[PDB]
């Protein structure tokens, strides 16, 4: 039988750039219906339309046992009080776990179950996050520099964005009274 | 609707230590039949018996789609001309892939197919190695300081050490004339 070729790729923990990877870019305009403050979103899109995050994904065929890996560069910023975040998703195969290795910056992960059980995990360089089966996950940049991390996930996990896209997470991550706060989403 | 708890753990990139992890120690005396120079192995065991490597593992139950992670501290040394290495294994579920992230030191990975064809991947801090389905894998420390890396692998992958314990890899990594060389294993 044919065996796939092993490879190494150098990843600058300062940039998150992977050569040979599929690069995807999310601007604020790619994120309509995601942030609580809709008027703040609209204004920011018209003034700047900032890049919220970039992903460098090295992806295999959707086979059991195989592994994908991707870095994310999550840029600093706010939409009103709400910190820049990733869209967030469940996996297409719900019971697929994931491992995150925080590389640069200050951020965290919001995770929630299909029942809306909600978890916040602080992330700083060296933080490894176990994302268990069934937990949807969004990363958040709570600092003023790029938040960079590596994600390793089953090649057959898939990305399920729909239910998060309409309903969001049960918690939001805001700056209020000079504090980073994880509070109940009002639109939830 | 029981779900497992998400968590974050600090991995120290300088030392490899994961506080709370399952720590494993492998001494040279636990590696009979692994190095070409058996007399050199015997002597180094009788006089010192160094730790060759340590593993800090965060493991889940053996379920499909779940993920384990572990750091290895592979200490610097030689047995005769042959650099210290990990025992090396195939996965019990052969088609399970793996992703390594090099954190500190100077090393590399020896990989081989069930047919004994071998590959070498140099690893320096920042190197991410994709270990494809079906490839056995051994890491080697080619420098004078600890070689430290993080591995992420399917939780149902398992470890099979059998044929490697008997026959090793078809290639060896040695120092010869002040130079690191990947050469054919004379035993093969
Ligand atoms: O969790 C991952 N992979 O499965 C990550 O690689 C995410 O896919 C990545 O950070 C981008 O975020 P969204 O996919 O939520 O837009
Ligand atoms: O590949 C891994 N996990 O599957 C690694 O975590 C290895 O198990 C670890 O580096 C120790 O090497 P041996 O298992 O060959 O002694
Ligand atoms: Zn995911
Ligand atoms: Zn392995």
């Amino acid at each position: 039988m044919m065996y796939k070729e092993p490879f190494g790729v150098k990843v600058d923990f300062e940039t998150g750039i992977i050569e040979g990877a599929k690069k995807s870019v999310r601007r604020l305009s790619d994120m309509e219906g995601y942030f609580v403050d809709e008027r703040a979103w609209k204004e920011l899109v018209e003034k700047e339309d900032p890049v919220v995050y970039e992903v460098y994904a090295v992806e295999q065929e959707e086979k059991e046992g195989d592994l994908n890996f991707a870095t994310t560069v999550l840029y600093p910023g706010k939409v009103g009080k709400e910190f820049f975040f990733t869209k967030g998703h469940f996996h297409a195969k719900l019971d697929r776990a994931e491992v995150y290795v925080a590389l640069k910056g200050k951020g965290g992960m919001l995770l929630q179950t299909p029942e809306g059980d909600a978890k916040w995990i602080s992330m700083e360089p060296g933080t490894v996050v176990y994302v268990p089966p069934y937990w949807a996950h969004r990363t958040v940049n709570i600092g003023d520099e790029p938040f960079i991390f590596l994600a390793i996930y089953p090649a057959d996990a898939g990305h399920d964005y729909g239910t998060i896209a309409e309903k969001g997470f049960s918690k939001i991550v805001i700056e209020e009274n000079g504090e980073v706060k994880v509070v109940d989403n009002p639109r939830w």
